[PDB]
């Protein structure tokens, strides 16, 4: 599959910052029943930084769990170092995870044939497909198109991206660089609809999260060619979009989710279980938009 | 009325460095008999910051004597005085001009409030509508989406932007603050596409001097909803649409008219009559992938 | 010379908008008595952007008349513009000038072949020493130290920089490119300490408008070898540097010099004569710790 | 104590990617020798992301070990994780270290509330004086001068801050945020002349590892208010500090080291073994030009 609303999953924490493995499994399931398309367990909206490697790897394991083959598993396995990137690709793939999300090395800033290396290295350890995770605004270093089509080219199990790059025009270069196959996902859910009609295919979300079933419809609208459709969703959803980015998705989201299904705020330091009083108004207001408050 | 593909028009040059008005005449006239919507006179593409206000005035004027009322003319008046903004636009009004182009102030950098103030002064001074030109990666200074829904609430006649922040989010941002029916043409030609998914209606365009055809054609098939087709022309249009902008526009383009039309390489200094070899080749190339040449 | 405190003149208007020559030679006379080593009328600081041709040479004739030869007169001469450039600088140098400051064309985007070809023209158009004025701030532009360096080599006239980047490595780059004896002169108040440690002889100055016998002093404590000097007027200045430039440099130092010296605030639009009260505070509170109000 | 030149010591590795004890040392031994002031193992230059928390924790005890309290050992501590953070800043204060350099975290891009919370946790973990580690081009937060004197006023053993921002006016605020006696270090080697110009101590430093005794006396020099030596010894270095940067700085020092001690150029995936040919060459030619090569 790899297409449509694919959430980036939240890690739901107890009041003392323990993995609440009963809350992630409720998240998930509901998650499926809404109609999400696939799941991402600890991408960088799991707090997959925060986690030690043996909470990242036992929560890509419920989520395999909890899953139950209904839809793909795209599991979380990004790390600045290579070991660790392959450590967490093996423990996935032995788990049972249909795909691997793999992130740019951050903070180490590597050359673009360290982004090679590093890719090449993980490839080459796995035989389940990879999702490269390219997100400037975070690593800093920006995997070229020229780059991504040369580990296509030399990987057949590089299959797809998650680009966060939030420049459109490079989906376009992508579809020159790694072909019309390559599998496009937007790593940005406020441009997710102009990412679909440069060649997208889906959205690994944010604010699936918060509104499974209006995002997996406004994916179906644009995999329908419906994009009337898509844009009357996207005036629906992007006061949402808008607002859980104001200061960190990750807090935004857990916000919005304490409103709408009374989740736990916990996130792990030095993220905040707070947000200031104006964001809160404004994912409040949101939510009304949406219709998921009244 | 204000919409589709719309040439920012290229201003020929004799080798004496003189506007060029046969060529410009008979550049008019192939863009609006090859499906051109409307019409940019002295823009950023018509190299309005190395011609005189003389030249500026007189290329507005001959550009709306040729069209003959048979697409919009949207006469380029923008200036980072604003004094000159408000000559410019008085004798594009007087001159027979449908509506203006306004840029952002450049270089000399206001605030929000300077650009509320700037803006306004140019609405009361005028009865035409005016298109606001943000364009941050040239000017610096942003317009946020709340300065503009300022604007437009303030002023009847501030009917559309012409959005050069390659943000396609913002487009979904000015739908919130300046309403659905505030008219968002692109100001990008790789990104137009995602462009009009978000609600545009139109672009106004570099490559359109070059495919005139094929650019209106790809306006078309997004106005009909047909969001396939639109990215057909993607595949086939996103090669120039790069190539040109390999070094600036303005020169891309104009050697690009030199291959297909015969047209003067001739420009202003700072601009250049000359290009890499590197960037002839890619245009070369991009012209055969288009089918503009054998 | 070229070298020390050397003011950007601010150019005072009437509450109508038009020049005032009294207030301009008031200023200037000032200037010369507090120790500015130099002078610069009609920069950025100026408002360049929002003059007229003919007032634009007036003030720089003004400037010049009034100087008498006592220090030298740097005239801005910038354009984005060749022929502008070209037109201003012939002036100056008619009106008596004894250099020019010529900014790297802004808006149009050259290539480095294009700055090249821009400053070439106006170095071999006159026969002025030139200082070129690197702001990619401003212009967004950014003449690379190669790029510096051909033109040091092609052209006897020009002889320094005012040095914008905010990038003091950038100092250490162009003395290899260009040699030891370039004139490398600060284009940030803020920055100028570490600037003349890296080989700068001098700052091109937005805050000398406001204190020049303290910037001047600062300056020639720098000449001295003094640096631990010249880090306590850093201590006495600084607050005033940042407070100047919370909004656009003009109106900070229109409002500085309306607080100490009765200077009106008027400036041309897109810029303000007015600023936040936050803005006015910090000012307030800069020139209280500068000792230029009790 | 904390002050002059201190290399961020590189980990050298064997063939097998091991941790290099018997090399570690010997560089350990060679930069105090050579004039070293102090010692930061396990930074950024130190391959930290890399390391296995046991390769990191072994890595700050053998440097502690060689040291023999000769020179301060300011142990790298950072992470993007609060909890990783004060596991491995208790492991260096058990171990005997002086200090800690603490990273603002990368990747998860916190507030700077989260900052706040982040720095204050570890500060009140430790009883070890803190030096913050503000990297904007690795971390994209920037700890602002707010944040940075609202840390020092909570807590007594926030002492300093290794500046990576390279905007030296930072130095200027953050002596007014944070007092006269901040200890305030150079994070960048290219600007560590103009840094205490403007109110720094010394520069926590790369190339150091490269070139000890001329970066110890350059640092010197500026202790003794001699920036006119430090300039020539600028003169001198400059090429160095560029060559070192063209590719990741670990690997142009690595590389710079294998040509003048036999260092093994082993690095950790994403970071490559090798270099451009371009880069290779600029690095010889600087080593040249510095007397480290004939
Ligand atoms: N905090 C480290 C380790 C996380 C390990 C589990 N994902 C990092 O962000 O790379
Ligand atoms: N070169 C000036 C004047 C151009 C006047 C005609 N458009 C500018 O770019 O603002
Ligand atoms: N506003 C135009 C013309 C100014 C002419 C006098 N300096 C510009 O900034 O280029
Ligand atoms: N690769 C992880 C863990 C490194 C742990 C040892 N410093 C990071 O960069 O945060």
């Amino acid at each position: 599959m790899f297409k449509g609303s694919i959430p980036a999953l939240i890690t739901p924490f107890t009041d003392n910052g323990a993995v609440d493995e009963q809350a992630f499994a409720a998240h998930v399931e509901w998650q499926i029943a809404e109609g999400s398309n696939g799941l991402v367990p600890v991408g960088t909206t799991g707090e997959s930084p925060t986690l030690s490697h043996d909470e990242h790897k036992r929560v890509v394991e419920l989520c395999i769990e909890v899953a139950a083959k209904r839809v793909p598993v795209i599991a979380g396995a990004g790390s600045n170092n290579t070991d660790e990137a392959i450590e967490l690709a093996l423990h996935a793939q032995d788990a049972g995870a249909d795909a691997l999300l793999v992130v740019t090395p951050y903070y180490n800033k590597p050359t673009q044939k360290g982004l090679f290396a590093h890719f090449s290295a993980v490839a080459e350890a796995v035989k389940l497909p990879i999702v490269i995770y390219n997100i400037p605004p975070r690593s800093v270093v920006d995997m070229s198109p020229e780059t991504m089509g040369a580990l296509v080219k030399a990987h057949k199990n590089i299959v797809g991206v998650k680009d966060a790059t939030g420049k459109l025009d490079r989906v376009s270069e992508q579809r020159i660089s790694c072909g019309k196959d390559f599998i496009q996902l937007s790593g940005e859910d406020s441009t997710a609809l102009g990412f679909n009609a440069h060649g997208g295919v889906g959205c690994i979300s944010v604010s699936a999260n918060v509104a499974p079933r209006l995002c997996s419809e406004f994916q179906a609208a644009m995999l329908a060619g419906d994009y009337a459709k898509a844009l009357e969703y996207q005036d629906r959803l992007m006061p949402l979009h808008r607002a859980i980015f104001m200061e960190p998705g990750v807090c935004g989201t857990k916000y919005a989710l304490s409103k709408t299904r009374g989740c736990n705020r916990k996130v792990r330091s030095p993220l905040m279980s707070t947000l200031e009083p104006a964001t809160e108004a404004a994912i409040d207001a949101a939510l009304k938009h949406a219709g998921l408050m009244n």
